[PDB]
């Protein structure tokens, strides 16, 4: 992985945008893909930590542009883009800064019922438009067919762990993957554009108006199961819980809440395997060891 100096961030922008004067530059945060710089308190520029990170950023840019102005909550607008090299699909992208603070579970529970209800409706209306976006232009690099993902993960687990597990333990991996595969409820969705990292850290809130003012981080958006954007909100400790998320489901007019719960339980167990794969794909060796240890003693 790579980090950046303030000097580098500014030379990279100066090369392609020589008339853009940078007065203030600060780290605003960090994901798995990119380090984020706040520029002139007006822009957030993402710089890729690695090539995989690049690819997501290139994806994020193309998605931001395709969905510009079609959705009922503010989203970053792409203003500045970098260049491809032998290492990055995109050296950086600068987007408009959306002001506000993450809508943490804590922050949401403290609001009056009226603003809570309103945040539940604003989220439903947001997803409902997001999931309605025409997919016809999105190529396979943005399509994430879940059956293929589960089959592809299975092969990665096996390539990665074949020398790391015993007999009975790989058998349990097999049994788990065979049961997932058997269950038709995971694969029979109408594919569509999903945020795919749809959690409280990516929901920005205006505490002066008590209203959600932005959705951010589109680096994982893909064409996949719209239930993914409800289940990423349901996680009980880190996220909103089922009361609040059921309000989103009902404002969204979701027809099959029980299926949503079922997908959530599956994804809860699946996390261990995700941790191994993400482990080696994004560099995180702590994730890898935790997931391994969990499969070892599940
Ligand atoms: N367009 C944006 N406006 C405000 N913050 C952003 C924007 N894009 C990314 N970020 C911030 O930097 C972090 C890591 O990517 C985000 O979770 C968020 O705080």
């Amino acid at each position: 992985m790579r980090t950046y100096t303030f000097d580098q961030v500014e030379k990279a922008i100066e090369q392609l945008y020589p008339d853009f004067t940078i007065n203030t530059i600060e780290i605003s945060g960090e994901g798995n893909d990119c380090i984020a710089y706040e520029i002139n308190r007006d822009f957030i520029f993402k710089f890729p930590k690695h090539s995989r990170g690049s690819t997501n950023l290139f994806n994020e840019v193309n998605i931001l542009k395709r969905i510009h102005n079609k959705l009922p909550l503010p989203i970053p607008e792409v203003v500045f883009t970098g260049m491809p090299s032998e290492t990055y699909q995109m050296s950086f992208a600068g987007m408009t800064k959306i002001k506000g603070v993450p809508l943490t579970p804590l922050l949401l529970n403290n609001l009056p019922k009226q603003s809570q209800n309103q945040a539940a409706k604003d989220l439903a209306r947001f997803l409902s438009e997001l999931h309605s976006i025409n997919i016809s232009g999105f190529k396979s690099n943005l399509v994430l067919d879940f059956r293929e993902k589960i089959n592809e993960d299975n092969k990665k687990i096996k390539k990665l762990l074949s020398r790391e597990l015993k007999g009975p333990q790989m058998k349990k991996v097999d049994d788990f993957y065979r049961d997932i595969l058997e269950n038709e409820i995971y694969f029979k969705y109408y594919p569509c554009l999903i945020h795919n990292d749809f959690s409280s850290d990516h929901i920005l809130f205006d505490t002066e108006k008590n209203t959600i003012c932005g959705i951010i981080d589109f680096g994982d958006a893909a064409i996949s199961d719209p239930d993914n954007d409800f289940i990423s909100l349901m996680e009980d400790d880190e996220e909103y819980g089922m009361e609040f998320v059921s309000k989103i489901l009902n404002h969204y007019k979701h027809k099959d809440i029980p299926t949503v719960l079922e997908k959530y339980r599956m994804k809860e167990k699946y996390w261990s395997f995700e941790k191994i794969i993400y482990g080696k794909e994004y560099g995180y060796m702590d994730w890898y060891e935790e997931g391994l240890n969990e499969i070892r003693s599940i």
